[PDB]
């Protein structure tokens, strides 16, 4: 119901999940399939009873994002791997605010997203066809509204048009999570003032996911 750190943490975990999947992709050319399936499905599922239902109704679906979030909030080096994750997450947040403020853009985007039903009729969500249709939406709708997210990794890997397509489609997911984040009370100032509460809540969810330990 009312603004709470549990929902804010999940939505933040979605933005970090996008960021981390882009990073696996750019360095290795492959990413966690289960996490990507979750992130891609959050773009298209128009049934959102709760924040968590956006990601399929299970906390396990965001594990990647929750673990990433812990470094993005706290480790915060200016170099190395974690500094890439931080730069991607802040770029996503800056782009979503441009999208939210740009007269008309959010209506356009919703229509373009619903329009993936044209392709989903004949092609699965993870196909090269869907990946390129979702990348086209990111590129046509979102990327002109602000600074480009500069993606770094192995340059040879990144010349693949299929890697490029998946990158862009996953960036669309991170935008979709940032939209949710603001819808559940999240924002810039909240994030500067509530860090330890987000970190603690994410640690709690990961402990809840791992009763083995
Ligand atoms: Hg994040
Ligand atoms: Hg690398
Ligand atoms: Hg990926
Ligand atoms: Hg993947
Ligand atoms: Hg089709
Ligand atoms: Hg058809
Ligand atoms: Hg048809
Ligand atoms: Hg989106
Ligand atoms: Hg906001
Ligand atoms: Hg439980």
């Amino acid at each position: 119901g009312a603004k709470n750190y549990y929902d804010i943490t999940l939505a933040l975990a979605g933005i970090c999940q996008s960021a981390r999947l882009v990073q696996q992709l750019a360095h290795q050319g492959h990413c966690d399939a289960d996490a990507l399936h979750v992130s891609l499905n959050s773009i298209i599922d128009m049934n959102p009873s709760s924040t968590l239902a956006v990601f399929g109704g299970s906390e396990a679906n965001l594990r990647v994002g929750l673990e990433t979030l812990l470094g993005v909030l706290n480790a915060s080096s200016r170099q190395g791997l974690n500094a890439e994750l931080t730069r991607y997450t802040l770029s996503l947040m800056v782009l979503e605010r441009k999208l939210s403020s740009a007269k008309g853009a959010l209506d356009t985007l919703g229509n373009r997203i619903n329009g993936l039903q044209r392709q989903l009729e004949h092609f699965d969500l993870q196909s090269e066809t869907l990946m390129s249709a979702m990348a086209a939406i990111y590129v046509d709708v979102i990327s002109p509204l602000g600074p480009r997210i500069q993606v770094t990794g192995s340059p040879a890997v990144l010349q693949s048009p299929q890697v490029q397509a998946k990158v862009r489609a996953t960036l669309l997911a991170g935008i979709r999570a940032a939209v949710l984040w603001h819808q559940v009370g999240g924002g810039r100032l909240q994030l500067m003032f509530s860090r330890n509460r987000l970190t603690t809540q994410a640690k709690q969810i990961l402990a809840h996911l791992t009763p083995e330990l």
